[PDB]
């Protein structure tokens, strides 16, 4: 029998190649790497997500959840061809404890809508990311950085408890006292490896006080140096009130972002040290907010733009290829900045974004050892993308980025963060310590490699 007709029992809607639903279906942030899968499910019950983990057993396909399909490397469409993709748009399951302090969030959620639902619920939010179309579901389940990170946590540290399909179908719970190692394993590695997650529950967060965003920016190549010092030795003692992150692109911008927890009125100390060593007459732009305004001025909207867009922001793609680093305290040696300017600027088309962690973090502040998130000691990571627009530029876009990533490397650490999923990155990189016990659980839970990608968690553990 065929997966047409194994699917059709569920009921589940569908799409199969050939077709338009298929073929709109497709579309994912990264258009590099246009995977054509067997099939697009989109279950809206926990029965029709066991069914297609039963047909894609059957027929002997692969298959790949996919939340918002943001994945650097298309592995929501499979990291191959031929997988049986599980879009889970359909799971928007939402509730909100104010007791407890939790909240109830289904695996389909963007993060823009996902603001909204927890503001006007009670005010609350969870630290996540920026971009409006992300999902909540590879975002949380690889880390998550966003600008209140530094006050309330990443949204992987958020998570209370999830619900997936496992490989043999059973619908698992996994929090701190069900299943433990399920739940280490998906805080910070829980991309596909280990099933399909179908619900999270968010510890929730207050921001009902207004909070301060700040930017300042410069167009002038001979001030990099000077602006990234300058961020470097100010961002060593920013305290936990403050997420931050510096930008840097070959054309000469650069600047630095930030969200502060508190009144407008108190920002300028905290400021003070960075604007006094960076060069002059920045663009200057500080606002006082509300906490859904932020959300909308993060991704440059007016502050006075209609909350409800968060619900409507538009999907937009690119070509690109992006790798990342961890920088350690107190950051790259002088001589390591010069390098990485002079690196950056033997090309063109890319941008480089450095979110702040450091130790007065809560980031930094868990014990480690506790989550499959490892990236506890840093100062900043490193984002590094190069786009094209026609391949031809691909292969020396490519080089370009890997290049830089190789002087970047001399300066800095080994690790990566895997929400910036990168192929050529070897998995000790992202898992480390944690890998060996990532591996065991793997064994466990899925000893047939039902869910696998060129970077999913692998059955044979290192000699
Ligand atoms: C496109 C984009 C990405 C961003 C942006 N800004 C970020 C930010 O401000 N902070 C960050 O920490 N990261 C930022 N990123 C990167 C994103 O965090 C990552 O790209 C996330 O992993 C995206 O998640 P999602 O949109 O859900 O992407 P998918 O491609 O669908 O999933 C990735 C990965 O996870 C697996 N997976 C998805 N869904 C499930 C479920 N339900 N259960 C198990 N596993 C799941 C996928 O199979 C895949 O392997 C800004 C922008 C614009
Ligand atoms: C799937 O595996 C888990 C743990 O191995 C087990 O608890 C569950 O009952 C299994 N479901 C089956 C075999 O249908």
């Amino acid at each position: 029998t065929t997966l047409k007709q194994c699917l059709a029992k569920g009921g589940a809607r569908t799409a199969f190649p050939g077709t338009s639903e298929y073929s709109t279906a497709r579309l994912a942030y990264n258009l590099r790497e246009r995977y054509a899968p067997s099939a697009f499910v989109f279950p809206t019950t926990v029965a029709q997500v066991q069914n297609a983990v039963f047909c894609a057993k059957q027929v002997g396909v692969g298959i790949v959840p996919r939340g918002g399909g943001h994945s650097y490397e298309d592995y929501s469409l499979g990291g191959r061809d031929g997988v049986l993709v599980v879009d889970m748009e359909g799971f928007k399951q939402f509730s909100y404890n104010k007791a407890a302090k939790t909240a109830v969030v289904g695996a389909g959620f963007r993060l823009g809508p996902l603001y909204l639902a927890l503001w006007n619920a009670g005010k609350v939010t969870i630290p996540a990311g920026n971009c409006p179309t992300v999902g909540i579901a590879g975002h949380a389940l690889g880390g998550g950085w966003g600008f209140s990170s530094r006050k309330f946590g990443l949204v992987t540290d958020n998570i209370l408890e999830v619900q997936l399909v496992a490989a043999n179908g059973t619908v698992v719970t996994a929090n701190a006292q069900k299943n433990k190692d399920l739940y280490f394993a998906i805080r910070g590695a829980g991309a596909t490896s280990y099933g399909i997650v179908t619900q999270f529950t968010f510890r929730v967060h207050d921001v009902s006080a207004p909070v301060t965003h700040f930017k300042y920016r410069w167009n002038d190549k001979a001030v990099l140096f000077k602006n990234f010092k300058s961020f470097q030795s100010w961002g060593l003692n920013v305290p936990a009130e403050i997420s931050a992150a510096f930008y840097m692109d070959p054309s000469g911008v650069s600047w630095l972002e930030g969200t502060y927890l508190g009144k407008k009125t108190s920002l300028l100390p905290l400021v003070k040290t960075f604007l006094a060593s960076a060069a002059p007459n920045p663009t200057r732009v500080e606002e006082e907010l509300n906490w859904i305004q932020l959300i909308l001025v993060n991704w440059n909207y007016p502050s006075n733009t209609n909350p409800n867009q968060l619900n409507n922001v538009p999907f937009t793609t690119n070509t690109f290829k992006a790798k990342s680093i961890y920088v350690n305290g107190p950051g790259l040696s002088d001589a390591g900045i010069n390098a990485m300017i002079n690196a950056m600027n033997t090309g063109s088309n890319a941008y480089f974004i450095y979110n702040l962690y450091g130790s007065q973090s809560a980031i930094n502040k868990v014990v480690p050892g506790e989550t499959a998130f490892i990236h506890r000691n840093s100062l900043y990571s490193i984002q590094m993308v190069a786009s094209w627009s026609n391949d031809n530029n691909a292969v020396t876009q490519t080089s370009y980025i890997t290049r830089y990533w190789k002087v970047v490397r001399t300066y800095a650490t080994g690790q990566a963060y895997q929400n910036y999923i990168d192929r050529d990155m070897p998995l000790s990189a992202y898992y480390g310590s944690s890998l060996s016990t990532l591996i065991a659980g793997k064994k466990k839970w899925d000893p047939q490699n039902v869910f696998n990608f060129p970077q999913s968690i692998p059955l044979k553990h290192h000699h």
